[PDB]
């Protein structure tokens, strides 16, 4: 089957909890990878958690976090959703310190970037066979989504960035068919900054909501059709989505400069003029998580919103978050179902350990009754290795 | 295939041992979840053990019992019958501190309740995809069976409770089709109390035998057809089924008030006016287990019975128990086979440990020779974490 | 696919090594069951190692030997051939302190005996579903092969013993179809003793070579056709097959009384008037292993033989051994291939540990070049738990 | 599916990283085999890592390297590519201290050599069933490739050696069909030395590049067609391929005598008159790894070359390396894709441990952009067992 991707996002009123892996609690005794960015991606048959590991287990000396993030040991692996990421249940995908994956209905596409900062190379695999490579074109840390790419009608789409993370860089949309790049376009986006995009298919097109690490505390977006004809902007809501960020106030259709430097991987779902925003509860640290429905937040700059659903209390650590979808071929629904995952980061720099890892929770949007709560990581730090 | 569920319970004379997982003995060294309620549920192809875990392993500090039962860490998992429940052999099912699951012949239905005490939400999944939610309607600990639901002719049925565990609460029957609630009915049951129901199909209808936590030391039951027309009662036998309970004597068709408060999840199988009762051997603690055949015990209040089969000796810990069936589509028989599982609880509050866990045994009803014995947990407590 | 079982044993000249699991060496660190009798059985698709475990892991306190052999914790498990038997790679089969298993071409039959000594019950499963039970008929430790049963033309056959292990007992052949006992016969075998039979199919019939624990240091045998017409005798060769045994000398077609009490599970393959004998190298302890070809040893009493192939040196521990076959439906050959497994027992009573376990090696008969060697267990005892 | 093997090697410009297993880093805490020679072999559906283990885990006393290399404990296993080789994810293949494996499109062939030095026996398996044996014909350590065999048109091909490793030995090509040897030829190769061959299919023929342990610091080669008509030579490039070796200088069509004794398993790919050479960076120790393209290096003796791609830095340990291919039936390409693996050896003799093991990296040849880097093992030695 080919995922057609022609349906629209399902109407939803809230988010129902889908998974929680308790990876760090389990890794206190079991053999569990130290991981980051545990993104979920689904096929027409199953959902999988992808993640990056340094090839080290929790509570082992090799978890010592003084290793660089872009190291030669870092690999992309995947395990079933909701399971602790272990060498005994994880499939190897690619050598990678930056990554993406998605399924077009016939096979898994994985994208793994490795190599040195001045000449990194993305290796594209389709069903685990190398099908293409993309080399850094600006020689300054080629990097990609750290969540699932989006597939429409037999083609898959991703965003890659090359250049500074504290200034103007270069952004490319890629169209990939059976793992071969068939088209690429560099965005003409002066004064924009795109990193770590969350992209989802919707009505035959793709929407990506990303991270401005240069000078925006609201999130940039880019949407495009199957030929990579594109539009760009920033989410206008004064419910600002990045972290760090200022207190909610008047937004902008351009980058909001106050507290704009630095950031966090996040996501949002557009519903016409409205937007569902996932964000941390703290404005200054990666703490808490909440879903906010702003019925005019895509296009209007006020800070008013209609619904807030709690996900993680502000007293608990959160982390990266990303979108994923479940297509009709998987669900049997007539619409595209939006979902998201949250990474719950424990360890350095906020806690007195030698290591850093995340566990994950995930939710799916439903048009039935839901409830806010807090589903935090739950591990008791420090560990015995510390 | 659709499980028709139109056949009657097989004639049986005793219980043959089906599985034993040795989970706690193995968890002394291996990586084994701390678990509760390991109920079994079967498809037309296989049987699985479902269980709730806090995401903690035996002999690890996170197994510390001080965590509340309704925590955000609690998840429903499943593994093959008879295997130690490990993070390396277990499937994730749902985030849940109360749960149910069953198979209709075409897919697994799982029901997992999480969220706060005043607004819990049951997430319904079919083949692992969220298909519906049910929110608390009394705002007082929505909770369900902790054993398998019952499927007949393409619909699956379960019982949910909301309200006090020491007084009158509210009880609903649900009819579920492919994970969607298609009908629900509130029982009109003043002075009844229903919790932790064990439900099985029989001749196109469902029978549930439950736990009266309020004021009954015999077990209440409810049976209903596919339109949710229902009957309610209490098992009349003077062989009382709950724990705690009084000494055997004259029973009642209503709740037996002596020692009626508190209780334990249990089960029974009705055969016309007779009943097979599974119960602890002790009247005051969760110790021992036995199967009693009382040929007039469903409807008559005397305490005489015909057959007793030992399952666990009175000197050994037992725990929760539940029914499961094997349908003709799985066994090739022309009747519905009754089976049951027993949880063997070790640790708190009876033993000097920081943790509480169960292991499991299970038995199938057969019309051939059987024997009583004792198949206890067998772990040597305390563990080194203690 | 039904295994016809109508072919004869392949002509062979020696034994080629098939598998070695290194179970005890691996279990010094990994999570590995303490096991006994690791017998192999094959289907038309795969070969599996079955084994009995006490539900305890090597190097853990629950491996403490003081538990009796016939305990309620003992279970039959299986894993792929050549893998260390772990809770993470093993399938649960049955609760059992004595067992057998085989595949008829369409499904696995397992036989598991549990319960008390005076009333044990064999539980029969077909495809993991209970299909029959057999209760002790002499109330004195019902017991069976501890190796694979034999299947011919849709029926499987096994031997069960009930009664004394130091005197005359009672022996039954069972005919089983889809897990249901369809016929049984009690052997008329005064002065014979049958235990722990190794049975293989050959030309539409079954041949079993067993253990005389009463008063024979040669091995008894029983052969029968699909109607359970049977013949009985003892292997005549002065190359005595049991352990303990006298030095090789003049054999007997009846039980050889010298060193006759006690014994060890073993096997032999009949080729007309000749026999392949597997035995320990020591006459007094379970040390070493060798295959001997005696071209007239089935029917003649001399102690001369033609070929000896070393398997385990006399300076290394051996243990139980049993036959298995690979049918033409598995191999594509036009004959029945004979194979055997050997258990290498470490620990009590010969070594200063708290535990006893076995690892396994296996060999297949081939008509090409082979070599003798020693393939011992290789663990360094004692372990840290000792 | 029969792999035709009639295509030629794909044109390539560099090497893209395919896998990294981090086995030793993970095995610091996880249950991971001590391994050597982790060679990769692919079917039409998947790629697997084969390896030899002594049946011991990292960080356990049985990893003590005083056990000889040709021991009875040594076994050939396989696991998915990129996963740490563990007893929980590895399938058993054969008892072997020297081994080879490949897939003909319909099934796995494995060759495992065991037994004594003066009479070793290769056991050939097809789909895990013993199909043939080959006994030592010179009684002096029969040994084979330690990498994948080459399959063309329903036949698989391998090289075996018997005789001295410091003098003239005897070399045989084998043609194997469904695991049965159908033809063999002894090379007429006076003054040549062939060990540990890396063989690949190319245009209906097989090319093997090997290790001269006697007196060559360049590598010998043998190529042959499906009838085992063959040609022999040595790689002429003054870019010497063995380790140890002299500094780059004038090559030879025969064995280069300077530093010729001893060696390391390696590989090369012929492209007309040019050659891609994989070699260590150090001339004196097993350190570093690089790929060199020499456009006239197959047939000319100068030390000039065109392209160097770094794989492992000279300050990090490397080890054995070998070729593998991905056939068009797996990739969908119209050519034969060349790939290679590198073993990263840690421990004795270079480091102060009791053990020796390898982890692995692998690369595939592509005609797109690539980059040099260093992907070393990354474990911190010594371990706590030391
Ligand atoms: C078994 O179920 C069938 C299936 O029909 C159900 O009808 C829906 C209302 C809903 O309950 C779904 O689960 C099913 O699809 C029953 O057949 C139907 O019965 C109704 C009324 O009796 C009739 O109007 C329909 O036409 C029937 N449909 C079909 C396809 O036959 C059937 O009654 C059930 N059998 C028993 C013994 O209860
Ligand atoms: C590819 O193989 C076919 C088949 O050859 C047979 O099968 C092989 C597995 C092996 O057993 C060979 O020895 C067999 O001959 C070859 O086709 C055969 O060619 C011969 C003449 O050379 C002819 O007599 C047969 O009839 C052919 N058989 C079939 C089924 O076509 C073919 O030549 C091989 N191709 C190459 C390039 O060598
Ligand atoms: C082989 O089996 C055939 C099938 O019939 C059998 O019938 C009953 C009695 C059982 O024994 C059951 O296992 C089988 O289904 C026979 O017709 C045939 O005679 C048997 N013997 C042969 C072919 O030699
Ligand atoms: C998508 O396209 C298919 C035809 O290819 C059509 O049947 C279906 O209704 C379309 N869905 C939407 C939501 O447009
Ligand atoms: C962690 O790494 C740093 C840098 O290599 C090292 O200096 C430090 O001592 C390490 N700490 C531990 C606990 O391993
Ligand atoms: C989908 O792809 C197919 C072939 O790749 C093409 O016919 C069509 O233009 C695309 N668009 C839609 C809406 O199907
Ligand atoms: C159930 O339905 C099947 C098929 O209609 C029938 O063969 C079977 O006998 C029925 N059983 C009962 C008890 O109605
Ligand atoms: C268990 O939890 C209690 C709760 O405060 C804590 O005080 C105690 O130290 C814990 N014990 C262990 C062994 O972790
Ligand atoms: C066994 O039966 C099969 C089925 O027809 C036949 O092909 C084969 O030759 C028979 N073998 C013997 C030894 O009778
Ligand atoms: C083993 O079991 C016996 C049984 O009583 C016990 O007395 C002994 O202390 C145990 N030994 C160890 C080392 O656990
Ligand atoms: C290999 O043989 C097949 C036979 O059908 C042919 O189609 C294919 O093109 C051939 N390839 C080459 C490279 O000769
Ligand atoms: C390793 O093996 C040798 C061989 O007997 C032994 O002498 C030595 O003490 C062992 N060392 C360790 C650390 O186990
Ligand atoms: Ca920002
Ligand atoms: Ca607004
Ligand atoms: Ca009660
Ligand atoms: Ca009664
Ligand atoms: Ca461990
Ligand atoms: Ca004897
Ligand atoms: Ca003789
Ligand atoms: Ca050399
Ligand atoms: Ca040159």
């Amino acid at each position: 089957v080919i995922l057609t991707g022609n349906s629209s996002l399902c109407p939803i009123s809230g988010w129902a909890i889908y998974s929680k892996d308790n990876g760090i609690r389990i890794g206190s005794k079991g053999d569990v990878f130290v991981i980051r960015e545990p993104f979920i991606s689904c096929s027409h048959l199953e959902c999988r958690t992808f993640f990056l590991t340094q090839g080290a287990l929790l509570n082992d000396k090799h978890s010592n976090g003084t290793v660089k993030d872009r190291s030669p040991y870092r690999t992309l692996m995947s395990c079933p959703v909701g399971e602790a990421p272990s060498p005994y249940n994880s499939r190897f995908e690619s050598v990678a310190w930056s990554a993406s994956a998605c399924h077009d209905g016939m096979g898994w596409l994985t994208i793994g970037i490795s190599g040195p900062d001045n000449g990194a190379v993305a290796v594209l695999k389709y069903n685990g066979i190398i099908t293409d490579t993309i080399k850094s074109w600006r020689n300054n840390i080629l990097r990609t989504q750290e969540s699932e790419c989006a597939c429409v009608n037999g083609s898959c789409f991703t965003i890659m960035t090359d250049g500074p993370s504290n200034g103007q860089a270069s952004y490319k949309i890629l169209k990939i068919e059976k793992g071969k790049v068939t088209k690429s376009i560099e965005l003409n986006a002066p004064n924009y900054h795109y990193e770590e995009c969350s992209c989802y298919p919707d009505t035959g097109k793709v929407m990506c909501v990303c991270r401005d690490n240069w000078h925006g505390s609201n999130r940039p977006w880019v949407s495009f059709d199957q030929n990579l004809d594109y539009q760009i902007g920033y989410i206008c809501s004064g419910v600002f989505g990045d972290n760090p960020r200022p207190n909610d106030g008047t937004g902008s259709c351009g980058p909001v400069s106050s507290n704009g430097a630095n950031g966090i991987k996040g996501f949002s779902f557009r519903y016409d003029n409205g937007v569902w925003i996932g964000r941390t509860k703290s404005t200054s640290s990666r703490s808490g998580f909440e879903m906010i429905w702003d019925p005019n937040g895509w296009t209007e700059t006020d800070s008013s919103f209609s619904v807030r659903q709690d996900i993680v209390a502000i007293t608990d650590w959160s982390g990266y978050s990303g979108s994923f979808v479940q297509h009709p071929e998987l669900t049997g629904l007539d619409c595209m179902r939006p979902c998201f995952w949250v990474e719950l980061i424990r360890g350095q720099p906020k806690e007195n350990t030698i290591w850093t890892s995340g566990s994950s929770i995930s939710f799916c949007g439903v048009n039935s009754d839901t409830v806010g709560w807090s589903w935090p990581d739950g591990a008791e730090l420090p560990f015995s290795i510390d």
